[PDB]
């Protein structure tokens, strides 16, 4: 009924939207019309290798909460969506974790896998990321926010050793089965940076580390009204998600307390500024440790330094920029960005990623 | 016509209120049948000092871009609204610098100076804050935030020396005449804090300073229908308003760079973070060098802390809690706070303190 108008409205958005970027504006009436009666046959349609391609790179575009927006014209995208099987499934995600690591020079990269038909799902990917810790709670052991895949992990087999990195193992849903399945990451695909200071000596005492690349696995990819609710990405890590966020919250691994006794000062008085010194030798030891083992990463102020010249390139293009300040500004230092100093438009343009609910809540 | 309509209603809203609070719910049926009838005889009412005393105290508890709301009902309220002369207004000026400084033991105070009556003016204060840096614009000289004003104080036959720390004099306008009048500030009255740091003996070459008491002085203050366009108010500094942003911004002083010459770090490299590593001592300088002064002030930690004490006590008095997650963040760490990691609702609620059209630009 409705489903099947909305489909058509976004189809003829996006169609005309691709086509004038693409710089094929007379293909569109006859691409619109094979559409239509494919919609009508079927109850969807089947984008092209190029018009995917070009979606995913537009959603990515799109996205108001990244700060990594300059290079989305250089995305790498993997079309899988002739997965049938959950050896499939596996199979590319493995790949997935290796092309985009990519020996550390990491590459921004995206699987498409089939989208929903009938509202129904093919493939579910329950992870948030591909590569994540586990978290337990006695006491607080690992990622806590992890808790809730964890346990639901260990409801289908699954047991940790309890360390406080223990990778959580691949867990997605194929259509046709009721519960999910899991596949233990093999460690020679997973790349860890251990935490070291270029001058702090004793850092390595905390036996601080991160994985390199972060691979979001539960958004929703909506290209043209087809719902792409599995689709994994990644790009690569800005210092400050992991040594001023995943690192450094109370509510995550809370080493403030810890890395401000390593570095030789006292914890005793707020006006000492000492949680805003820790973060920055934190965040000093995360660029150097990565930059050291060769793993791309950015620091927070060139980060920036590339997004302004993104809100230039857009202007230049005739686009309208669209933006989430609130997640755009660096954890750090943000006043000495740019952006904190700016104002922007939080619209939501289609193609975009979206939040989906989770199987496991 | 509409003018009169729309002060009897939020006349009614806020005596309700400002009663209801106060324990004299009886009281608000005679008072608004008072207030009725002196609105047909003159367009206007005048507010008891109990009304205008808790109203500029519940516009502060209202203040979505403040931080320090725990101490709303400690405000000092010095009434004015007797002043008739420019003299008056300057005695007034005086004494408030005075009384809120109080040896470096800053009380938070409001002066009340007459409302607007038929929607002109009575007492118009030009001052951004009643003590600031000049600013000049070859090179830059100053605070580049007061140019406008500076530039309007020049027209008017004062002149600074030029140095990077000239006090602005007081400017404002009485009602009656086309043009505001001057008076230099008396260098006794304004204490001026010279920027050391605790462990590095070179910061003292960097030759900062900042003055002791923000004293906003150009925001509207609006209690129940009746404009105050001219109330200063006062608070302590918060120590990242000086040193993340006053004396850091590109478009301000400037000084991190300097800041990272003198405590011997190289500016080279993005990776370093020596923009943080700056910052992080620059206002670890400001707490100690006015802390030894004996001039209040509160560092962001605690600060936020004692904002969680007032959402607290807001929601045990049955009130919503209104804020700006945009200011009430610190420019430097806020991830370190409670701030950051929640929600607050952007709605203005009356009374309230408003900014208003610059008479100079
Ligand atoms: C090239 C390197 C990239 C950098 C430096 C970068 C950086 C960031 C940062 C700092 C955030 C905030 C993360 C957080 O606070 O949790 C973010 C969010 C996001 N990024 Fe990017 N990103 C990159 C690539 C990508 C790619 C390849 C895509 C899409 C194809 C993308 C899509 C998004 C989206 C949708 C969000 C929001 C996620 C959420 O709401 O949880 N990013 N990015
Ligand atoms: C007791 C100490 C106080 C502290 C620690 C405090 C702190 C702050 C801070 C950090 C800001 C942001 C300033 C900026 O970024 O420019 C702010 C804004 C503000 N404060 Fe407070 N404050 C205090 C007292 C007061 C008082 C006494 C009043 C009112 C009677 C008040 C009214 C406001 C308002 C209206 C704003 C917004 C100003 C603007 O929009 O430019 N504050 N305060
Ligand atoms: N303490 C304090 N904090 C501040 C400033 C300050 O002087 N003091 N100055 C500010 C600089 N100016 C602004 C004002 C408003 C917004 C703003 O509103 N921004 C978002 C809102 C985004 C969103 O809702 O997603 C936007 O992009 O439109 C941004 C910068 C920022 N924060
Ligand atoms: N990089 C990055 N930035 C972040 C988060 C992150 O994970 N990554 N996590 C965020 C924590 N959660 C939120 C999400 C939205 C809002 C928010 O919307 N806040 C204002 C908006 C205020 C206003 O408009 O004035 C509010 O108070 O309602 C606040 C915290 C904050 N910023
Ligand atoms: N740079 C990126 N693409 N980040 C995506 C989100 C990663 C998340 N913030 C983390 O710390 O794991
Ligand atoms: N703590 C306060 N009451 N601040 C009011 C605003 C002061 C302004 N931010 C300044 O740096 O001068």
């Amino acid at each position: 009924g409705s489903h099947m108008e909305i489909l058509w409205n976004e189809a003829k958005a996006f169609i005309a939207e691709c086509y004038q970027e693409l710089g094929k504006e007379e293909e569109v009436k006859d691409r619109l019309d094979s559409i239509k009666s494919e919609i009508d046959r079927t109850g969807s349609y089947v984008h092209t290798k190029e018009e995917l391609e070009h979606g995913a790179k537009m959603a990515w575009r799109n996205s108001n909460r990244c700060i990594g927006r300059l290079f989305w014209n250089s995305l790498n995208v993997i079309d899988r969506r002739d997965v049938r099987t959950k050896e499939d499934v596996r199979d590319a995600l493995f790949h997935h974790i290796e092309t985009a690591t990519n020996n550390g020079k990491i590459r921004p990269s995206i699987t498409i896998f089939p989208p929903e038909e009938k509202g129904e799902k093919q493939v579910e990917i329950w992870n948030h990321q591909l590569i994540r810790y586990a978290g337990y709670e006695g006491e607080r052991i690992g990622d806590p926010a992890s808790r809730s895949l964890t346990a639901a992990c260990e409801q289908l087999g699954w047991r940790g050793e309890r360390t406080d990195f223990d990778l959580l193992p691949l867990i997605f849903r194929m259509r046709g089965d009721e519960q999910p399945v899991w596949y233990e990451l093999p460690r020679s695909l997973v790349i860890e940076v251990p935490i070291t200071h270029p001058d702090i000596e004793a850092f390595s005492d905390l036996e601080l580390k991160w994985y390199g690349v972060p691979i979001i696995s539960d958004m929703k990819l909506e290209v043209g009204g087809i719902h792409y609710n599995a689709a994994p990405f990644n790009g690569w890590y800005m210092g400050t998600e992991i040594g001023a966020r995943n690192l450094a919250d109370e509510k995550r691994y809370d080493k403030l307390k810890k890395v401000a006794s390593v570095i030789g000062i006292s914890t005793n008085y707020n006006t000492d500024l000492w949680k805003d010194q820790a973060l920055v030798e934190l965040n000093k030891a995360v660029l150097y440790s990565y930059k050291k083992q060769g793993v791309s990463i950015v620091d927070h102020h060139t980060a920036a330094s590339q997004f302004k010249r993104f809100e230039e390139q857009e202007e230049e293009a005739g686009r309208k920029l669209t933006g989430d300040w609130t997640w755009l500004i660096p954890p750090i230092s943000p006043a000495a960005t740019h952006i904190f100093h700016r104002s922007y438009d939080n619209s939501i343009v289609k193609p975009n990623y979206f939040y989906q609910d989770k199987p496991y809540e």
